């Protein structure tokens, strides 16, 4: 099999075209329910006055995601994955095509949950972002540390529900480092908004940093 | 075709379980969701009664196979590897590695992942999918494939729901409207309840095979 050879080269010609055009571009990874879009709905909300922000919302069914991010005033192109465990940058690449890059400075794409088969399957974006949540339990990251080790930022999110499923959050923040010592490693709650900074923080690096 | 390949492998498993009495149960789900607990759960309220054997499917098998293997279980850890689904190929091996002249049930645990284990049949008689408030209550409408599989639909977590804002009636609703013929439990294993009915549906299938 070729596969991860052509994808890479495909990647490439992606990051190339969203340079061209000005576009930072952030992938979403994580797993099922960890907050992925509840992420990306407070980035849309907390960034817009500054950017002109595009979504890619990849799922089964895309429409659920897709709607949400709509709502909050962001163009999404939705991709059904169907039966596939992964998306790929082909797809990316022609979800680019009905979007006005030059129109556009932040690109936000959610992957499908799964802590798995996303790691070998590079987008084109500048940065990846893997999310996991406390009620995974606290075994989650060092369960995965394939998809760790593809992050740039890895989020550690739901703290406040950490207590409730017996999860220790700093063992998991521990877990993240380790596995990866060049991530930044963030603990989140989505619901109090603690952390929150430390992720906009990051975005904002990110588009200062790239090329 | 590989899918070719694994029905015929796994109507080899099945026909080598039933040859030696032994009922075996698919527990399916999303990361996290409770599978591993609620075969913790299974094994002690059942070995009493029945010899049981699990098989722990994941990238690095042995945290959750320990953590059966406390409750006094014959387990066997299988390392999924870059794989993102057990098979009935993988499951086969780990049949040759058991005694099933000595088991009654075997439970076995997928690896967490609603996408792609709806496409491969292991050899079991049951599946079951566990899924969790946490994840979202739109996380049943968003994975048809794997519900329709499905023989018990267990909605785990129930006492997070509020925390998280899900509707548990929507997530019920949700599964029996995919799935009209599956079981559908709400359940906690924190707070034990809706376990009653999970035993209830494990028990059944045994004396009804
Ligand atoms: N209490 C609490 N709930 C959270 C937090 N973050 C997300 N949630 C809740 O978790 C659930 C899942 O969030 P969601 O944004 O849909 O996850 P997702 O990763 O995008 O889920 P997916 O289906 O696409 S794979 C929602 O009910 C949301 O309200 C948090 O930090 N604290
Ligand atoms: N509060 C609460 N916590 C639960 C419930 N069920 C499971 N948990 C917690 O969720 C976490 C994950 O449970 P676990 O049994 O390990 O899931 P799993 O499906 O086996 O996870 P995986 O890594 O193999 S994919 C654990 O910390 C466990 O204590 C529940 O009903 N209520
Ligand atoms: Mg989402
Ligand atoms: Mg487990
Ligand atoms: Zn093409
Ligand atoms: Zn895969
Ligand atoms: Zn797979
Ligand atoms: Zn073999």
């Amino acid at each position: 099999k070729d596969i991860l050879k052509a994808n890479k080269r495909l990647a490439d010609k992606n990051r190339k075209l969203l340079n061209k055009h000005g576009v930072v571009a952030f992938d979403f990874m994580g797993a099922i329910g960890s907050g992925k879009t509840l992420l990306i709905e407070k980035l849309i909300d907390n960034l817009k006055d500054k950017y002109k922000i595009a979504c890619i919302a990849g799922d089964v069914i895309a429409k659920f995601d897709a709607e949400r991010m709509e709502k909050h005033g962001a163009k999404v192109v939705p991709l059904n994955t169907g039966k596939e465990c992964h998306l790929d940058a082909h797809l990316v690449g022609h979800a680019l095509e009905d979007l006005n890059l030059d129109e556009i400075d932040l690109l936000f794409i959610e992957n499908v949950g799964n802590l798995i088969c996303p790691a070998d399957f590079d987008l084109g974006t500048h940065k990846r972002i893997v999310v996991i949540s406390t009620t995974e339990g606290d075994d989650t990251i060092e369960k995965h540390p394939g998809i760790m080790k593809t992050a740039d930022l890895i989020v550690i999110n739901k703290i406040d529900l950490a207590d409730a499923v017996g999860a220790d959050i700093k063992k998991m923040e521990n877990d993240a480092k380790r596995i990866n010592p060049d991530a930044e490693v963030v603990l989140l709650s989505l619901k109090t908004m603690e952390g929150f900074d430390k992720v906009l923080e990051f975005i904002e690096k990110s588009v200062k940093e790239v090329k």
